[PDB]
């Protein structure tokens, strides 16, 4: 028997990750069941699929996944559908993969009130988390859970920035609520398993990601989201994307050594679970923009997720235009298939 991997071997052998976008993450629609996967107009996910995206050089992948649209009124997860999340976990974990699944787009987490709820949440989230332990209490640590997404105020002046103390508190508390279950499990495996927890927002500002709570645990690491510069990468409300400018090189650089100097400078291992630039018809800008960031990340050792959610086209969206596999017929998209031969030329 093999022995357990460190956090800091885990991370390197990730190398690179692509998330499975707009796909066991939707939700909203009047599709019910498994049916929900096909709701935001992908195709329904294949193993040829996964094929496609380790053989153009990723290791992991990221199943984003929203649960609450399958869950009885006792939160007992449908069967079925935990039956399709590991088909799916399957595709990416017999191909040699790493493999992130977590909760997503929750209704009961993404909410105005969330300095408030913490109370009726912790029975529901404990109650979710005990079940998916307990279905892949088998899998190796290819397999790493994240407790939640982007938790956050919505709706409020504050969604996106400034937290208030109460909100701060409700995440960290269920992040160390989370640890806590897993390493309670009966499996070794959950015991000795990578987990992800992420700050308010998941933001890459230092002014919030500062504020998380580190659980007293050596085989956690702290989940990122940096689609940073935004005015750059997605803003549509700046009209010009053509370049990647000096300015949007200091930016980036400022947010990344901002997080070299709180985490990984410290020892604490961190993830980027989303990250990327939308199709504005400015290849070689987001080229340059990929080539800084993935030797930057590269060098403090961070793994970088990739957001694809197979949309490469959207004019009355055009900072969600987020697609480079063609799932459809297995190539890659040709506007923006560059910026993902940049990524693999740095890590080479």
């Amino acid at each position: 028997a093999a022995s357990n991997m460190t956090a800091s071997q885990i991370t390197q052998e990730m190398k690179i990750g692509w998330n499975l976008g707009n796909t066991l993450d939707a939700y909203g629609g009047t599709a019910k069941g498994v049916a929900t996967e096909t709701s935001w107009g992908n195709p329904k996910t294949t193993k040829a699929m996964i094929d496609a995206v380790k053989a153009k050089g990723f290791n992991t992948v990221r199943i984003p996944t929203t649960w609450f649209p399958h869950l009885d009124g006792s939160n007992n997860i449908d069967s079925a559908w935990m039956a399709r999340v590991k088909e799916v976990v399957d595709y990416c974990i017999d191909n040699d993969m790493y493999v992130i699944l977590n909760l997503h787009h929750e209704e009961w987490v993404d909410r105005p009130d969330l300095g408030s709820a913490y109370n009726e949440m912790q029975p529901k989230f404990t109650k979710i988390w005990s079940q998916i332990a307990d279905a892949f209490k088998d899998y190796d640590q290819h397999l790493i859970f994240e407790s939640m997404n982007e938790p956050r105020a919505k709706g409020t002046d504050h969604e996106w920035w400034g937290p208030q103390q109460s909100e701060v508190d409700t995440i960290n508390k269920l992040n160390q609520d989370f640890v806590k279950l897993i390493r309670s499990s009966g499996s070794a495996n959950n015991k000795n398993r990578l987990l992800m927890i992420p700050g308010y927002c998941a933001s890459a500002d230092q002014t919030m990601f500062s504020k998380i709570q580190v659980p007293s645990d050596n085989m956690v690491a702290i989940s990122i989201h940096a689609y940073v510069p935004y005015d750059f990468t997605m803003n549509t409300a700046v009209s010009d994307h053509s370049t990647f400018s000096t300015k949007y090189s200091s930016s980036l650089n400022q947010t990344l050594e901002s997080i070299r100097n709180t985490f990984t400078s410290k020892g604490i291992p961190v993830v980027i679970g989303e990250f990327g630039t939308s199709n504005f018809g400015n290849t070689e800008a987001r080229v340059k923009w990929a080539e800084q960031y993935m030797r930057t990340t590269k060098e403090m050792g961070i793994p970088c997720v990739l957001w694809d959610n197979n949309v490469i086209n959207a004019p009355s969206s055009a900072g969600e235009c987020h697609g480079y596999l063609n799932r459809s017929n297995l190539t890659w998209y040709t506007e923006s298939e560059p910026v993902v031969n940049k990524m693999m030329e740095v890590l080479g």
